[PDB]
């Protein structure tokens, strides 16, 4: 698709292997190996945490990953952060660039979820994962110097898609409340035949055969099939009434545009207010592999900059 | 529900006394009073001129109006611009603010159509004054400094639609080339029977009664019937390949919300290079009618933005 893709993102394709989910152990094991490669400085404003927290009723404990400002006078909003990855790959360490500028340009305290993985944790898990450590989070607000009605939830990707099934799962359980989602070009879409889910075929970073195993691993083989339930794959929803403000984008390239689309038609039509932005020229994760190219700049500015006014707003 | 209209967007909307299309010649003759009232904006560094150029067989001569650069030493790309209104009133006078800003920022050349009007000049004749503009404006390359492989559209509400079905039009003609549309918050679907349409009824700029009015009088009480071609109702179109690069956007309060997003689905689906931006809590205009708001200068710089990066790349 050389010719779609903006100029600024294409030579980045070429300097990284295609993904591969047939050895879902090794791709594990190489990313792993990349991010010792890469660690972060300590950014002297944010201070950053790890904690354990009690998980699922009968389910192992759940790691957070914890940033806060390190100057804290008054009462903060909060963000639960909940990392992409196709259901199967990835960590909460992988995103604390972002997170540390969320902490810092929206003056809150992020909570980033190490959720449980498929294939070995197929759902429930992540999902319960998440929600225990949002049950965490709402409890701990006296601890951490938060305010309660000021936690909002975000996350790319498959990560997207546990914000958008998390937000439906709270408001089922009547759980801890949300002013705010913010599913990031979500992976919600387990049947995979969106016009745009097929038409990603190649080395685009996500694409119809990824989307495939990623769904097979996180619904044991399920996917596709009538015994699917809405929290597992929030495309499958018809009832969206009464969910948070939704902040989304998607590059037009994205296998995901599609059932994005979709979704935030979705969203609209049951009264929920919802800010929508589909990037041209740009494949999935564009912005966190591009972060020179003037469209991921204004990516990030702006869904940086939704967090800080929908958490802070009056 | 009004609490879901943006604050800094209420204040407006109570002023704003609710348009009435019973009486066009009325409210056209009232709309020019109110003009006469105020002194056009003028602008230093941007030189207005207006030309009588060739028109279709039926109105030999359409009157542009032309926006250029004081200083002009090399050569330009090209805006045609179409005012909205219903398809029904309006003239490019009363987008000289906005033409002006897109000369000073894109450094362009912007031609906007006087068009003929509905109910007295009916589909197509409003569409086809458009293209005779654009016709002239190709064929004066040389002599306005312009180049050809630089020209777009652009138009707001009936303006966008104009837009969207110009750039099928000159498509279908092997017209003259438009390396850009931008077919803002765009009046494209006649049926008026979205789920957005039927949402916004009330003193929101445009409803749905309104929206009724402005396409019986465009499509002389054809609106909704199997006798509306493409070009008068662009959201008919099933064949959208092809078309040139768009940029578009709307409030979610908006009427046109839902066509605006199903005609960017199809765009995308078809392998045109798209980007679309929905705003929350905003209705019909709302970045006319809200200059101060911080949601209006927002969407102003971005679609100016548009035009300054698409019409300059490469
Ligand atoms: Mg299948």
């Amino acid at each position: 698709m050389k010719n779609r893709i903006d100029p600024e993102l294409r030579a980045m394709l070429d300097m990284f292997p295609p993904l591969n989910l047939d050895d879902v152990q090794a791709t594990r094991k190489a990313m792993e190996e990349a991010a010792q490669l890469t660690e972060l400085p300590v950014d002297e404003e944010v201070v950053v945490s790890n904690r354990m927290v009690p998980g699922p009723e009968d389910n192992p404990y759940v790691r957070v990953r914890i940033y806060e400002p390190k100057e804290k006078i008054e009462k903060l909003p909060g963000l639960l952060w909940i990392h992409g990855g196709g259901y199967v790959l990835g960590a909460p360490e992988g995103d604390d660039l972002l997170c540390q500028r969320f902490v810092k340009e929206a003056n809150c305290v992020v909570v980033s979820v190490d959720y449980r993985l498929a294939p070995e944790h197929p759902y429930p898990a992540p999902l319960e994962d998440c929600y225990a450590a949002l049950q965490w989070f709402a409890k701990k607000v006296d601890e951490l110097g938060v305010d309660a009605s000021r936690i909002g939830v975000g996350g790319q990707s498959a990560g997207g898609g546990l914000t958008a099934a998390l937000a439906l799962l709270a408001r089922d359980r009547k759980g801890p409340e949300l002013c705010f989602q913010m599913p990031l070009y979500p992976m919600i879409d387990d049947k995979n035949n969106s016009p745009s889910s097929l038409e990603i075929t190649g080395n685009l970073i996500w694409n119809h055969d990824l989307n495939e195993k990623g769904w097979s691993m996180y619904l044991d083989g399920k996917n596709g099939t009538d015994d699917v339930p809405v929290h597992a794959a929030p495309a499958r929803a018809t009832d969206l009434t009464n969910l948070p403000y939704t902040y989304t984008c998607v590059g037009q390239l994205d296998p995901f545009r599609d059932e994005t689309l979709d979704y935030v038609k979705r969203l609209c039509q049951a009264g929920v207010d919802v800010e929508f932005h589909l990037y041209p020229g740009a494949y999935h994760g564009f912005e966190t592999l591009n972060p020179a190219a003037a469209v991921s700049q204004r990516a990030l500015a702006e869904y940086v900059g939704a967090v800080k006014h929908v958490l802070n707003r009056e």
